[PDB]
Protein backbone atom coordinates (compact mmCIF):
# COMPACT_ATOMS: atom_id res chain seq x y z
CA UNK A 1 0.00 0.00 0.00
CA UNK A 2 3.09 2.45 -1.08
CA UNK A 3 0.70 5.49 -1.86
CA UNK A 4 2.50 8.21 -3.24
CA UNK A 5 1.30 12.31 -4.12
CA UNK A 6 -1.55 12.42 -1.81
CA UNK A 7 -3.05 15.28 -0.06
CA UNK A 8 -4.44 14.46 3.51
CA UNK A 9 -8.27 16.53 3.39
CA UNK A 10 -9.29 14.55 6.78
CA UNK A 11 -7.46 12.03 9.43
CA UNK A 12 -8.82 9.35 7.43
CA UNK A 13 -9.51 10.49 3.77
CA UNK A 14 -6.20 11.46 1.10
CA UNK A 15 -7.01 12.64 -2.43
CA UNK A 16 -4.92 12.74 -5.68
CA UNK A 17 -5.29 13.61 -8.97
CA UNK A 18 -4.84 10.12 -11.21
CA UNK A 19 -6.37 7.45 -12.76
CA UNK A 20 -7.17 4.54 -10.59
CA UNK A 21 -6.26 2.13 -12.69
CA UNK A 22 -2.60 3.15 -13.12
CA UNK A 23 -2.25 3.47 -8.98
CA UNK A 24 -3.52 0.01 -8.28
CA UNK A 25 -0.66 -1.21 -11.07
CA UNK A 26 1.74 0.45 -8.87
CA UNK A 27 0.91 0.54 -5.29
CA UNK A 28 -0.90 -2.89 -5.98
CA UNK A 29 -3.15 -2.39 -2.51
CA UNK A 30 -5.08 -4.52 -0.10
CA UNK A 31 -8.47 -3.77 -1.71
CA UNK A 32 -9.74 -1.58 -4.91
CA UNK A 33 -13.13 -0.36 -4.92
CA UNK A 34 -14.89 -0.50 -7.75
CA UNK A 35 -18.10 2.12 -8.69
CA UNK A 36 -20.41 -0.86 -9.71
CA UNK A 37 -24.31 -1.21 -10.76
CA UNK A 38 -26.82 -3.82 -9.49
CA UNK A 39 -26.03 -6.97 -11.99
CA UNK A 40 -22.05 -6.06 -12.02
CA UNK A 41 -21.81 -5.51 -15.67
CA UNK A 42 -19.04 -3.29 -16.23
CA UNK A 43 -19.72 -1.67 -19.27
CA UNK A 44 -17.99 1.91 -19.05
CA UNK A 45 -16.51 4.60 -16.21
CA UNK A 46 -14.26 3.60 -13.98
CA UNK A 47 -15.85 -0.11 -13.97
CA UNK A 48 -15.37 -0.31 -17.68
CA UNK A 49 -11.58 0.64 -16.91
CA UNK A 50 -10.66 -1.84 -14.23
CA UNK A 51 -12.60 -4.29 -15.88
CA UNK A 52 -10.29 -3.93 -19.15
CA UNK A 53 -7.07 -3.63 -17.17
CA UNK A 54 -7.95 -7.44 -16.17
CA UNK A 55 -8.29 -8.21 -20.22
CA UNK A 56 -11.72 -9.48 -18.95
CA UNK A 57 -11.29 -11.74 -15.94
CA UNK A 58 -13.08 -9.20 -13.49
CA UNK A 59 -16.21 -9.48 -15.53
CA UNK A 60 -16.32 -13.47 -16.35
CA UNK A 61 -15.58 -13.55 -11.89
CA UNK A 62 -18.53 -11.08 -11.58
CA UNK A 63 -20.92 -13.08 -14.22
CA UNK A 64 -20.29 -16.21 -11.87
CA UNK A 65 -21.09 -14.15 -8.43
CA UNK A 66 -24.12 -12.82 -10.11
CA UNK A 67 -25.68 -17.00 -11.52
CA UNK A 68 -24.83 -17.92 -7.74
CA UNK A 69 -25.97 -14.87 -5.84
CA UNK A 70 -28.56 -12.95 -7.49
CA UNK A 71 -27.99 -8.87 -7.28
CA UNK A 72 -26.68 -6.78 -5.40
CA UNK A 73 -29.13 -4.24 -3.63
CA UNK A 74 -28.01 -0.06 -3.86
CA UNK A 75 -26.06 0.34 -1.30
CA UNK A 76 -24.86 -2.63 -0.80
CA UNK A 77 -21.53 -4.47 -1.86
CA UNK A 78 -19.54 -7.64 -2.53
CA UNK A 79 -15.79 -8.64 -1.74
CA UNK A 80 -14.61 -9.89 -5.46
CA UNK A 81 -10.89 -10.97 -6.66
CA UNK A 82 -8.47 -7.77 -7.36
CA UNK A 83 -6.92 -9.96 -9.84
CA UNK A 84 -3.55 -8.37 -11.49
CA UNK A 85 -4.90 -4.79 -9.37
CA UNK A 86 -5.43 -5.51 -5.71
CA UNK A 87 -5.77 -8.62 -3.55
CA UNK A 88 -9.27 -7.77 -3.29
CA UNK A 89 -11.92 -5.68 -5.28
CA UNK A 90 -14.93 -4.14 -3.13
CA UNK A 91 -17.91 -3.70 -5.70
CA UNK A 92 -20.04 -0.90 -4.43
CA UNK A 93 -23.55 0.28 -5.75
CA UNK A 94 -23.93 3.82 -5.45
CA UNK A 95 -27.51 5.49 -6.27
CA UNK A 96 -28.06 6.29 -9.85
CA UNK A 97 -29.68 9.80 -8.85
CA UNK A 98 -30.41 10.06 -12.95
CA UNK A 99 -32.85 6.99 -12.57
CA UNK A 100 -34.60 8.34 -9.53
CA UNK A 101 -32.73 6.27 -6.78
CA UNK A 102 -32.51 8.11 -3.63
CA UNK A 103 -29.30 10.35 -2.56
CA UNK A 104 -29.83 9.24 1.05
CA UNK A 105 -28.05 5.84 -0.10
CA UNK A 106 -25.09 7.23 -0.86
CA UNK A 107 -24.44 7.42 2.52
CA UNK A 108 -25.21 2.89 2.67
CA UNK A 109 -22.87 2.85 -0.23
CA UNK A 110 -19.98 4.71 1.74
CA UNK A 111 -20.33 2.77 4.49
CA UNK A 112 -18.54 -0.40 3.07
CA UNK A 113 -15.79 1.07 3.11
CA UNK A 114 -15.64 0.77 6.58
CA UNK A 115 -14.63 -2.88 6.71
CA UNK A 116 -11.33 -2.87 5.11
CA UNK A 117 -8.78 -0.99 7.01
CA UNK A 118 -6.92 0.82 3.47
CA UNK A 119 -9.13 0.96 0.33
CA UNK A 120 -8.21 2.86 -3.09
CA UNK A 121 -11.00 4.01 -4.16
CA UNK A 122 -13.55 6.47 -6.86
CA UNK A 123 -15.59 8.83 -5.61
CA UNK A 124 -19.06 6.90 -5.86
CA UNK A 125 -22.34 7.95 -8.01
CA UNK A 126 -20.06 10.66 -10.17
CA UNK A 127 -20.16 9.23 -13.12
CA UNK A 128 -23.33 8.69 -15.30
CA UNK A 129 -24.86 8.24 -12.09
CA UNK A 130 -25.45 12.29 -11.74
CA UNK A 131 -24.79 13.00 -8.20
CA UNK A 132 -22.86 15.78 -7.78
CA UNK A 133 -19.10 15.06 -7.15
CA UNK A 134 -18.89 17.58 -4.26
CA UNK A 135 -21.72 16.42 -2.68
CA UNK A 136 -20.35 12.79 -2.75
CA UNK A 137 -17.02 14.05 -1.66
CA UNK A 138 -18.71 15.71 1.88
CA UNK A 139 -20.65 12.24 2.00
CA UNK A 140 -17.38 10.12 2.18
CA UNK A 141 -15.79 11.90 4.78
CA UNK A 142 -18.93 11.87 7.05
CA UNK A 143 -19.04 8.21 6.45
CA UNK A 144 -15.37 6.59 6.15
CA UNK A 145 -14.11 5.81 9.29
CA UNK A 146 -11.16 3.87 8.08
CA UNK A 147 -8.31 4.71 5.68
CA UNK A 148 -9.29 5.75 1.93
CA UNK A 149 -7.03 7.00 -0.56
CA UNK A 150 -9.35 8.52 -3.11
CA UNK A 151 -8.06 9.19 -6.65
CA UNK A 152 -9.27 11.02 -9.28
CA UNK A 153 -8.64 10.87 -13.03
CA UNK A 154 -10.39 14.38 -14.22
CA UNK A 155 -7.14 17.69 -13.17
CA UNK A 156 -10.59 20.11 -13.12
CA UNK A 157 -13.11 17.68 -10.93
CA UNK A 158 -9.64 17.49 -8.67
CA UNK A 159 -8.83 20.89 -9.00
CA UNK A 160 -13.00 21.63 -8.29
CA UNK A 161 -12.65 19.28 -5.12
CA UNK A 162 -9.45 20.51 -3.11
CA UNK A 163 -11.00 23.90 -3.17
CA UNK A 164 -13.86 23.02 -1.93
CA UNK A 165 -12.41 21.20 0.85
CA UNK A 166 -9.41 23.05 1.95
O1 LIG B 1 -12.30 10.48 -11.00
C1 LIG B 1 -13.04 10.88 -11.87
O2 LIG B 1 -12.73 11.86 -12.71
C2 LIG B 1 -14.41 10.28 -12.10
C3 LIG B 1 -15.39 10.62 -10.94
C4 LIG B 1 -16.21 9.33 -10.67
C5 LIG B 1 -15.80 8.32 -11.74
C6 LIG B 1 -14.36 8.73 -12.11
C7 LIG B 1 -13.77 8.11 -13.36
C8 LIG B 1 -14.47 8.09 -14.57
C9 LIG B 1 -13.93 7.51 -15.68
C10 LIG B 1 -12.65 6.90 -15.64
C11 LIG B 1 -12.01 6.29 -16.74
N1 LIG B 1 -10.81 5.72 -16.68
C12 LIG B 1 -10.18 5.72 -15.50
C13 LIG B 1 -10.68 6.28 -14.36
C14 LIG B 1 -11.95 6.90 -14.41
C15 LIG B 1 -12.53 7.53 -13.29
Amino acid sequence: NSFSGYLKLTDNVYIKNADIVEEAKKVKPTVVVNAANVYLKHGGGVAGALNKATNNAMQVESDDYIATNGPLKVGGSCVLSGHNLAKHCLHVVGPNVNKGEDIQLLKSAYENFNQHEVLLAPLLSAGIFGADPIHSLRVCVDTVRTNVYLAVFDKNLYDKLVSSFL
